[PDB]
């Protein structure tokens, strides 16, 4: 009748009054999204084991003080599920670490932990874990004494404190016994201090890298082309990374608009270049018609959006963020469960809004609106169709 | 196909060089107990995980320094399980605490561990645990500045180096999620300094709790009778206790002898008084003489034993350990197994040599003497024979 | 210009926020004791680093929560200084380990902390420390599921929340390299619990070591004699014990009044027996009427009392504590100094008020009342006048 | 008459045995050469601290097993004095932080502990701290399954172990309370994998952070130049660094050579540009004249060298560094004070050979040759004559 994974607490002391007090507002829920995901029994000990000891310690403070970029709210950690097409659902984390050093006069944009953690992660003895990539752009986008202007930054009366993060983590649980490592970067800061424009040294980001290896450069130099001759990739906008070895890595580029028209979707998913030249824009933009009129979004809406480059290919995939934050939970239970008989997808449309009462039963799905944030929107050629959903991460 | 609890550790880094190195030397061991045990998988990993984080670190040095007394060769851990009839087995570990300062100038005796190892028990939320009464037992055998004497007494001519240990912990793992914690207690190094009998103060240290609560008076006064009469409980002899409130308190003492004749078995299990009044000792009496002969020693055998004080009696429950270290593992397996149909033990008599070179699958049991070392003997009217093997303990 | 000792915390990041945190509050302070105890420079540092690495992180939460029985506010640790016939004073630190278990179900009375502080410190290799007496004060003072009825004593309408501490330490600081390690215990919770008086198991925590060496009874139980005779020592009365070999022991009794008459005081120190058998009792409380008379306590005062037993002797050396938070530190200060001159002591006397503005800086002597809590008296033979002064402790 | 700074151990604990053995080892030699340093009393135990704290732990497993670069013997630490005209002298540390991970498969090259160490350094609020610049050079000579191939080279036929370190660290105390972090990177390993000159990927190291800021590109071309033309740098050439921000920083470029001539020397100093242009060359190699035929290296002579680029000039500052291991270190410790009195100073020459058996009282200056090392020669208008003596560094 319990929730099963979090059993493993029994017998752990948790050694400050801070990580017992954040075990106390999320361990219950992570272990109920590793019963959602339906991994191994073996599997979710695992996982379980993993999130006590290297995301516990690495909350920080229980009564926060850091606002994060990466949620919504600002704490500092989301949990999300990817549904595939007739397949398993899987997990994601992404969260940030933090310290009560956070925004402090010695690190006053969460630089130190970032590090902390990341040297845990490769003794953490992780199949094919390679960080000489991420570690390229941190050098890339580290400031120093652009701390001494950005301290200067903070003025009420010209609003500069839109987001403070400088890098960020993600953790993916894959049905294996196997974390991919995901990792973020944030560039309003260090373009922030140096007077220059945000996409501007995202460029030099990726040419710097591409003296090193030269496969990213095509499809990246077409994603800078619409971005300069739309209104602009602006200060939301942001970078991702892989942990893996270079060959292998598949590198993102974020950002975010408050336009909201179908056609301006449209300029950004089809562009120009890519509308032609390959069929999985056009037959996944298809798709994300349908989904768009299905979440009816109460106002007859601002979006962020993400481009993954690949170097096996020339041909960046798409992916789109949607708001549920101020929809009925409900409305967009139903509807979504909608959308996946119109994909023909045999058990995640009638057992998905039942394993969403289940994960928050405390909680009326009749009346909540913000227990579900985001959804994503992804198609390829052989994954099919790519879709996942962001929740409500804390229990409070 | 391979041993299943051991897979919380693919996610853990052990901060030493030295739990590394034990882990190595007993992870996989201690995994195929569970296994054994036939424990639930969730208790499994309970079981691993507190393995992992108060075991190991315990242990201290990977190329061990202290010898310990718990054990026969001396390295401090032992696994046991415990067969009952007609049910699951069990499975008992008991260690002692041990760190780089164990032996040295500032811990010549291995006091520091245990307190450390019992201040961390404690802070594990366990149920129904309280020191008070080994804490008793501890402050009656501390020494100060008898250590100076205890220093001194190292002699190469006279001989004055038996068992250096000073106490020790126990735990069983019952087929519920809990650990019932069980402590020891060494007299020799006390009485070796106070020049007093190693009896003598065993009898002070119970009657000092007798004014506290007196229910072992009866029980423990027709004890020291019997080994006022006997040859004496000597050197070897040593105290026991459990980490429960003191109305379930079940105390007992061991000792050792070298006296291996039957009527000398007979003489320790009836002694006088406890042979008439109560027929359990003549009932389990009778069932000890047909292992002894199914066990040949092969000489036609230095035995340990225990006498069981429990408050709510003043009928001590005998118990007896037997030498299979030097006896053929696959003769007493065997043996030992027949032993069970003679009882009429459904399942244990079968799949026992079955269940030993699975846990020892390196190792031929063809020719193996060492990996079972020692055999307990318990009969009570409720319980039936209790019987448990300790078992080789360490992989190489 | 600044504090000296307190260099060392430069190069020093302090783990938790509850460390960094408690330093602004204590560390500015406590460097300015070592420079009025003229400790040697490099003295100052051995003790600094001590309290940085031993007392800090035993202060747990800095908003604290548990109440601590040693001080007048409740915050667990004060400092004291020991005036002596004219020779260096010297600086007394008692404190009471914290953690956020502290009060939980887990601990409700703070014994946790007290071992964890007691294993560092057997760790630290330190001159002639030997705990096993204190083990025994512990052993006989603990309580098992009495903390049942602890926690059920917790009415508002019977009043039951007088003081919840079961130990504590207490640090003096020498002038040479050295730190004599004192500790206390707190009968007031054993005794609530076993319904029993509170005094009568103080006799046989002291009969209990009185067979394993018997040099207390003469002196110990002149005080029982006396102290039932009396009003009684009540819940108040608790027990004090250094952590040094037996042999050099030297234990104590304090306990509490709010009677104050001169005839009481004069009952107390002089009894029956100790008048007559010694001209000390005599000559000191001479002395001592001076400065109750010098420190008019505005009425015309409720005060401690202890007795100092030593094995060496059969006279137990009294000592009193006196109300000064309430009354003027100037007057105090004042008040105080003139009776080193009556004493004839050279430089105390002259510097003291001086040496009471350098220690607050902050502060107005003129108008504060609370810088100065307790004072403490005693006389000996051999030592002439002992005298400390208990300080507030804390910056804010 | 002990080394005074070594008393803050006296109440420390080192938590691991590695630890409390190597203090054993190096501590009573750093508090010596505090001593030899004519710091202020309080200035040597905020650096003993620091050395306590954070070099101490970093030096990992005491039996080691990592032989380190910056060592001659391979110990992973070397302690050097600064001699500066008419003016106290200086301590130098270099160290590489180690632990029993390294060399091993998960780290087989040393580059864990490095984030490690650079971690607790930004912890610490050191004066004018700014990584950016080491991370940087780090960033261009990590290495991803370059270790595969790297792993490969271990062949005993063709020698492929000169060296296994990536990057080093160095500590300069200064006589205020600061210091300033110096950092080492070692590209023998990244090229040794690309099969590219060592020297092209440190051009491409100077030339990306040119794009950055270009005001080393003047200076260190002139470096590139003549080692072109020359013998070249080799295997054993690497790099060097300051943590200071990148305006104040001065960057630095070593290397060595198995050439001995005078003539060969002069070709290094002098090349052909910086001849010409500035007189401090001419001027600094007239007397480093002088000391190489003091110092008859007793064969009528491998050098390492060294040219320090600064961005508020466009000429490099050369440094050598001279055999002196192999040279009698009185022969030595009487001949480099012949050079002061050359130079005219005042103290340094009269008291060096005092101050160096006081050092080492346990070793017999009469046949000594470890026990000094290298020693480094630098020459400028403002300065003067900089040089610097390179002393064993452990004491067995």
């Amino acid at each position: 009748s319990p929730s099963p994974a979090q059993a493993l607490a029994s017998y752990h002391h948790f050694p400050t009054n801070d990580q017992e007090r954040w075990w106390e507002e999320t361990g219950s829920l992570f272990s109920r999204f590793l019963e959602a995901g339906q991994y191994g029994l073996p599997q979710q000990y695992q996982f379980m084991f993993f999130f006590m000891h290297h995301l516990i310690p690495a909350l920080g403070p229980y009564p926060q003080k850091w606002r994060s970029t990466i949620s919504r709210s600002g704490l500092p950690i989301e949990f999300s599920l990817n549904f595939q097409k007739g397949s398993h659902r899987l997990l994601r984390i992404g969260f940030e670490p933090v310290s009560f050093l956070s925004g402090s006069s010695q690190d006053p944009f969460n630089r130190i932990p970032i590090t902390d953690l990341l040297n845990r992660l490769s003794k953490l003895q992780l199949s094919n874990f390679d960080t000489p990539f991420f570690q390229h752009l941190l050098s890339k986008f580290q400031l120093s004494l652009s701390e001494v202007r950005q301290l200067q930054k903070q003025g009420s009366g010209p609003d500069a404190h839109p987001l403070k993060s400088q890098a960020a983590f993600g953790f993916d649980f894959n049905p294996d016994g196997a974390i991919l490592v995901k990792g973020y970067v944030f560039p309003y800061l260090k373009a922030k201090a140096a007077d220059v424009p945000v996409g501007t040294l995202i460029a030099e980001a990726v040419r710097t890298i591409d003296v090193e290896r030269n496969q990213f450069t095509h499809a990246f130099g077409l994603i800078n082309d619409y971005m300069q001759e739309s209104t602009g990739y602006n200060e939301y906008t942001f970078l991702s990374c892989d942990f893996v070895e270079t060959s292998e890595q598949r590198l993102k580029i974020y950002g975010a608009h408050t336009e909201v028209t179908w056609a301006k979707i449209a300029e950004m998913w089809t562009l120009g270049g890519r509308l032609i030249e390959e069929p999985e824009i056009i037959a996944g933009l298809a798709r994300l018609k349908q989904i768009w009129s299905l979440l009816q979004i109460g106002e007859g809406s601002p979006i962020i959006w993400n481009y993954e480059i690949h170097p096996g290919s020339r041909f960046p995939v798409p992916k789109f963020y949607l708001p549920v934050h101020g929809e009925n939970d409900l409305h967009v239970a139903r509807a979504l469960a909608q959308f996946w008989d119109s994909l023909g997808w045999p058990e995640h449309a009638c057992a998905y809004p039942d394993t969403l009462q289940q994960l928050y039963p405390d909680q009326d799905i009749s009346q909540t609106t913000r227990l579900q944030s985001w959804i994503s929107y992804s198609y390829t050629a052989k994954r099919g169709v790519y879709m996942s959903v962001y929740y409500h991460s804390q229990s409070t």
